[PDB]
């Protein structure tokens, strides 16, 4: 349900490009790529409806505004 | 935003087109589905990567081995 065609695979072209420019942050570094933007979306989507953010995400209010916080986007 | 290292043109701006394309199409386990989405092939590229070095890949990844093999074992891959 994640194309652009398989998201996942723009992930694994992207890491390929990376591997190629070079690490202890891998995931943390990937994972601020695309939560993000998830989060960037989402929050779009709901215009700022943190409830209604959380809820199509399937994670509690509390998260949501925890990672908002993390990538500095409170 | 933290890094510009990952391009496939920052991979976060193909996040965000497949999700417009995914709204574009109720939710409640958003997270789960791009969590998995992004995972798998991470965890593919790492241990191709590091040729099947666990402990490497776990290093690379800053994660510890457990983490890593729980990780493999939720999508089948170990």
């Amino acid at each position: 349900v994640l194309t652009v065609k398989p998201l996942r695979d723009s992930v694994k072209q992207a890491l390929k490009n990376y591997f190629a420019q070079l690490v202890n942050d891998l995931y943390e570094l990937v994972l601020a790529e695309v939560e993000q933007p998830l989060l960037d979306m989402v929050m779009q989507y709901t215009r700022g409806n943190q409830t209604r953010a959380a809820l199509m995400m399937g994670i509690n209010r509390g998260t949501l505004r925890k990672k908002l916080k993390k990538y500095g986007m409170n």
